[PDB]
C-alpha cells in the first residue's frame, strides 16, 4: 500500500483525545488511513512520497454538515437579495424549476471545490428539488470526480402550495415515489463501512414542505436501513409559528413526536430551539448543524449554540446553500461561529479551539461517524495545511491554530482526502477547475435567463 | 503627466450622484485624478497605458476609518484571545511597551498591505502608544513607501494607573508634550489640498484616557489648524456606565460638552449610542466609524447602524486594530456590516449597495473629504478591480456588485491609488511584500520575547 509522510509542520493540530498540538509534527499515512502522528524519529520515516510542511499548520479536515450545492448556480439573485426565509424561497423556486442533470453535476463540483480550497474534506448536501429528470445520482457523479468524502441526502418535498405547504406544486413529488427512490439510492450507493467515501441520508426538506406521514415513514426506513435522518428545524419565527398553528407543538416536540430524535438524526439551524428542546436533544443525542452566515444573511437569528454545547448537544457546522450565505467558505464559517456567539452571548461564549472543534469533531458526530474528525492512528487520512507565512497571517504566529479562526486566511496549500493528495500548493488536482468554473457560469446564465 | 485608460470593465460601479453602474464602463485618468467616466466611447481616448478589465468589476476604493496598525504585530496573543476586556488590555499593554520605531514603520506597511489587497485605498490609523522613541513619523514613513492614502492620527493617553486608569506608567504621556508633538505633526505633514495623500488628525484614545482639559485644548487646536478629531466613544456597557456615573451624562452628551461634535469629528464604535445621541450626531454632522468584526470579537454588541443612517448620521467603516478583529480585510468587513445589521434588525436593515456606500462615500464623509469615495470627473483616481471569473464568485455574476458583499472574494486583481497602479494582477507593486512579511514576523517574535 502507498505510503505518504507529511513532515515538519510548524504546528500539527490533532483534535485527538488529548487535543495534542505538535510543534514540528509529522503524519504518516498508508492507503486511506493514518499510521501514526508525532514528531521526533517518526519524521525520519521513509515513504513513497514525502511532503515538507515547514511553515504550515496542519489541522483535521473540516466537516461541512449542511448545504444546497445546486444553489451555487443562483447566488445573489436580485429579487432574493433582501428578505427572510419565506419570500426568499418564493422568488427562487421558479428559477430552480429549470435545473438539469448537468447543472446538478457541475454545481456539486463547484460548491465542493470552494469548500475543499477553504479547508473542508467531508461534506453533506441537501438536494431537495428534482425537476427535469435530475437525480441524486448526478450529484454523486460530480462528487466522485472531485474526490471529496460525501454524505448525500435524498432531500424531498411533497406538500405543495395547494396542500397548505410552501413550495409550488410543480416542485414537489409523490410520497411513494420519494420512498422508493430513497430505498434505491441506499441500496445502490450507501457504503456503511469504515473509511466510506459515500453515505446516504434521508432528508425531507422541512415541516412546511412535507407531510408528517412522510416524516414517520422516512424515519422508519432509515432505521431499517441503518442510515441517518436530516431536516430543517426551527430556522426562524415563521417556522415556529407554522408548527404551532398546524401541529400544536414546538419544533422540538414535533421532531420527537415523529421519531426524529437520536444520534442518527441531525437538524439544520435550530435557531429558535427552546430550552426544553435543547435538553431533549442533549439526552437523546440528537445533532445540530449550525449555519451562522445563513442565519445572519436571512436575518433568522443567533442560535443558542453555547447553551446547547453546555448541555452536551452535538453541534456541527454548515455553510448552507449558496443562495443563503452566499459563500461556501468553511474556515470563514468557523470564524463566523466564533464571532456570532460572542456578539450574542458574551466574550466567553466561543473561542478558537471550541469553534474548530465544532468544525471537525462536531461534524463527525452529527454525521454519526467515528472515523473522521481528528488525526490519530487508524483514523481516515483527511487533513489540510495552511501556509503560516502569508500576509493574511502576518503577526499571528503567536498561535497558529487561533490564527485560522481570528484572521482571514486564503486557500489551503495542501489537502489530503482518504489518502489522496487532492490539493497541491493551492491547486485542485482532481478536476480542471478553470474549465468547471467556466461551465458553471454558462449554466448559471442559462438557468436564470 | 502620466495618463491611463481602464477599459471594458464588466461592471463599473461609480457610486456617483446617480449611482451609475456601467456595463462595459471605462475610466480615463491623468496624474492623480479621473478625467472621464463612461462607456466604450472612451476607448478612442489616447493614453500612455491601456489596461483591459473585461471580466472584472471596478468599484471606488474602499475607505478604512479606524485602525491600530501597530497591533498587527500582536494578533491572537494567547492571553488575549478570550476573557474580558480588562484582561485584553492588561495582557497587551506590557507587550506594546516594547515597540520600536522600526516596528511602527514595518507594521504600518503590513496592515496597509492587507487592507490594499482586500480593496482599500484610503485608511486612517490611530497610533496611541509612543514608547522607546516611537513617533507618528515612523508610520508616515511606512505609509509613504506603500503608497496608500493616509489619515494619520496623533493618538494619545495620559491617565495611567496612578490616576485610576489601566495602561502602565507609561504607555501614557505628559499632556503638554502631547500638544507640542501634535502641533509639530500638523505643521510638518498635514497637506490640506485636494488629492492629498497625507492628513493629520488628533485622537485622544478616549475621553476617559486624558484629562478633560486635554480633550478641550485638543479640539481647540484642531479647530485652529483645520484638522479633524477622532476617539473611541460608547463602545460597550462599561463606557456608558462610567460616563453616566462619573460625569453624570451619556457619552454623546459628554462629547457635546467637550466640543467633540461637528463634521470635523468622528467617533469609533458608538455601539451603545442612544436615540438622543444619534439625533445629536445627525444634527451636528458628527461621524461614526462602524467596526463590526471588532464589536463581535470583543463581544461589545451590535451598533444601531440602520437607526443612525435613517436619522442622517454619516457612517464609515473600520477594521479596528488587528488585536481586536483580528483580520485587516476591508471587503470582508463590508460583508460583516451587512450580515450583522441583518441579524440584529431584520432583513431590510442593510443591503449590498448600502454596505458598499458606507465603505466608500461614508468613509469619505467621516474623514471630511469630498475628493474620494466615488468615481466621477475630477475625483481622485482611487479604485480597485475584482476578477468576476474566480471560483469564489462562481454563480454570482447575476449581480457583480452584490457578489462582493454576499460572497467571499479573494484579493483584488488591480488597485489604483492617486493614479498609481499599486496592485497589478494580484501582486502588490510598491513594496517587496514577502520581504516585509518576513521582517514583520521576525519583529513580532522579538517583541513578544522581550523581558517584562
Ligand atoms: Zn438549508
Ligand atoms: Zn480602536
Amino acid at each position: 500500500k502507498r505510503t505518504l509522510l507529511f513532515k515538519n509542520a510548524e504546528l500539527l493540530v490533532t483534535m485527538d483525545d488529548e487535543r495534542r498540538e505538535i510543534r514540528g509534527g509529522c503524519l504518516l499515512v498508508e492507503g486511506n488511513r493514518i499510521v501514526a502522528v508525532g514528531g521526533d524519529e517518526l519524521c525520519a520515516a521513509p515513504a513513497d512520497e514525502e511532503i515538507d510542511l515547514r511553515g504550515h499548520i496542519v489541522i483535521p479536515g473540516l466537516i461541512n454538515t449542511h448545504h444546497h450545492m445546486f444553489q451555487s448556480l443562483t447566488r445573489v439573485i436580485p429579487d432574493a437579495q433582501d428578505g427572510e426565509l419565506f419570500d426568499w424561497l418564493n422568488n427562487l423556486y421558479p428559477i430552480w424549476a429549470g435545473l438539469t442533470p448537468e447543472m446538478i453535476r457541475i454545481s456539486t463540483q463547484t460548491a465542493m471545490a470552494e469548500l475543499m480550497l477553504s479547508g473542508c474534506t467531508t461534506s453533506s448536501d441537501h438536494l431537495y428539488v428534482y425537476p427535469n429528470g435530475c437525480r441524486l445520482d448526478d450529484s454523486i457523479d460530480g462528487a466522485r470526480e472531485i474526490g471529496m468524502r460525501f454524505h448525500a441526502c435524498r432531500g424531498s418535498m411533497s406538500v405543495g402550495r395547494s396542500k397548505g405547504g410552501l413550495p409550488p406544486d410543480e416542485l414537489v413529488e409523490n410520497e411513494q415515489a420519494i420512498l422508493e427512490d430513497s430505498l434505491r439510492l441506499i441500496h445502490s450507493y450507501h457504503d456503511a463501512q469504515r473509511y466510506s467515501m459515500l453515505r446516504i441520508a434521508l432528508a425531507p426538506c422541512s415541516p412546511f414542505s412535507v407531510s408528517r406521514e412522510l416524516m414517520v415513514k422516512t424515519a422508519q426506513m432509515a432505521r431499517e436501513q441503518g442510515v441517518s435522518l436530516h431536516t430543517h428545524l426551527a430556522e426562524n419565527d415563521s417556522d415556529v409559528s407554522y408548527s404551532q398553528t398546524h401541529f400544536g407543538m414546538t419544533p422540538a416536540q414535533y421532531a420527537e413526536d415523529l421519531g426524529w430524535v437520536g444520534s442518527d438524526v441531525w437538524h439544520a439551524h435550530c435557531v429558535k430551539l427552546d430550552r426544553a428542546g435543547i435538553s431533549l436533544f442533549a439526552r437523546t443525542g440528537t445533532g445540530v448543524a449550525h449555519c451562522p452566515c445563513s442565519n445572519m444573511r436571512l436575518a433568522s437569528g443567533i442560535a443558542p449554540i453555547r447553551a446547547m454545547l453546555d448541555e452536551g448537544v452535538s453541534v456541527g457546522l454548515g455553510v448552507d446553500g449558496s443562495a443563503s450565505n452566499d459563500a461556501g467558505n468553511m474556515i470563514a464559517e468557523t470564524r463566523q461561529a466564533m464571532l456570532l456567539q460572542r456578539v450574542g452571548f458574551g466574550p466567553d461564549a466561543m473561542n478558537a479551539r471550541q469553534a474548530l472543534e465544532i468544525a471537525t469533531r462536531g461534524g463527525a458526530k452529527v454525521l454519526n461517524r467515528d472515523d473522521i474528525g481528528y488525526l490519530a492512528t487508524g483514523m481516515a487520512a483527511d487533513f489540510v495545511a495552511f501556509d503560516l507565512n502569508t500576509l493574511n497571517l502576518a503577526g499571528a504566529k503567536h498561535d497558529p491554530l487561533a490564527a485560522l479562526v481570528f484572521c482571514t486566511p486564503g486557500n489551503v496549500a495542501f489537502s489530503v482526502i482518504n489518502g489522496q493528495v487532492v490539493i497541491r500548493e493551492g491547486v485542485l488536482q482532481t478536476i480542471d477547475l478553470p474549465s468547471v468554473v467556466q461551465q458553471h457560469n454558462r449554466l448559471a446564465c442559462l438557468l436564470v435567463n
